[PDB]
């Protein structure tokens, strides 16, 4: 079997992509993030404290024929940011792009953070990262691809993240037709449950690629490129007037400058990130002041390659017995 579905940017900056999932019988159509950095599918739901939704669509698992709940699971999680949710658990049909699984855990949450209530956007998250990261206790729930894996044509699923346009998620095959050139694959570690791969190096704007081992991990959850300090400041010095901000909270610079491309390596490719990408607008409306799209690493304690990265690849999740990733040019 495949799937085949449309991701489309939450906002005018790419902050996240939404793509839909159809739950349930009959089906509950909700907007879901996927995050190849988790491992939870969870849900707004009508079991969601009043009062910390706000405008999202909500699964209602009394509603569908399918629903069963999953006795005595409960569910806890914290995203890199600090957001977090948690609640119980039912088995029902999912669906995305027309590939099903039957007896998916489905995340309830009962309770969600601020900035979750204050993301009318997003109606919960599709984990894609190793399954071994999965917070249901006491016992632990399979990703949806984990659960499809078996039944596709290939162990694969890939993302095609558009820049300030839609994209696509597929589930079980490659489109060659999404790419140039030849897709590059490299090698993942699974240790941490994560799609961890270590990049060959960086090049700024026209400058000489510097090799140098970057360990990270693909992380579609992650709107901005975090790398370390060194490579990160190597970046912004060009760019007349950047700055790191420490009130703002990262490097910012002014609205007018045009900013150099950045180049990671996978292998012997290379992948170019044009500057546009890099840009995420004023730092507060109506400032002249805007903020970087590759931030500093050093806090967090892994670099994380993500949506602006991922969207300037063709991205291949290879899910064989050996795990790889593979990055194309599109
Ligand atoms: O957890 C790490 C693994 N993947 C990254 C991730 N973080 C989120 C996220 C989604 C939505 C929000 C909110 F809407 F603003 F609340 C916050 C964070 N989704 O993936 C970081």
């Amino acid at each position: 079997s495949t799937g085949s579905a449309t991701t489309t940017p939450i906002d005018s900056l790419d902050d996240a992509y939404i793509t839909p999932v159809q739950i349930g019988t009959p089906a509950q159509t909700l907007n879901l993030d996927f995050d190849t950095g988790s491992s939870d599918l969870w849900v707004f739901s009508s079991e969601t404290t009043a009062s910390e939704v706000d405008g999202q669509t909500i699964y209602t698992p009394s509603k569908s024929t399918t629903a069963k709940l999953l006795s005595g699971a409960t569910w806890s999680i914290s995203y890199g940011d600090g957001s977090s949710s948690s609640g119980d658990v039912y088995t029902d049909t999912v669906s995305v792009g027309g590939l099903t699984v039957t007896g998916q855990a489905v995340e309830s949450a009962k309770k969600v953070s601020s900035s979750f209530t204050e993301d009318s956007t997003i109606d919960g998250l599709l984990g894609l990262a190793f399954s071994t990261l999965n917070t249901v206790s006491p016992t632990q729930q399979k990703t949806f691809f984990d659960n499809a894996k078996a039944s596709l044509d290939s162990p694969v699923f890939t993302a095609d993240l558009g820049y300030h346009a839609p994209g696509t998620y597929n589930f079980g095959f490659i489109d060659t037709t999404a790419y140039t050139g030849s897709i590059t694959y490299t090698a993942v570690s699974t240790k941490q449950g994560f799609w961890e791969w270590t990049s060959t190096g960086y090049a700024v704007g026209s400058g000489t690629f510097k090799s140098t081992s970057i360990d990270g991990i693909a992380d579609t959850g992650t709107t901005l490129l975090y790398l370390p300090a060194t490579v990160v400041s190597a970046y912004w010095a060009q760019v007349s007037g950047a700055k790191s901000s420490s009130s703002v909270g990262g490097y910012v610079f002014p609205c007018s400058a045009t900013l150099p491309s950045f180049t990671f390596g996978v292998g012997s490719a290379r992948i170019v990130i044009p500057g546009d990408y890099i840009d995420f607008g004023p730092i507060s409306t109506g400032s002249s002041s805007c903020f970087g799209g590759i931030q500093s690493s050093a806090g967090i304690g892994i670099n994380i390659f993500g949506d602006v990265a991922l969207k300037a690849a063709f991205v291949v999740f290879n899910g064989a017995t050996t795990p790889t990733l593979g990055f194309a040019s599109k």
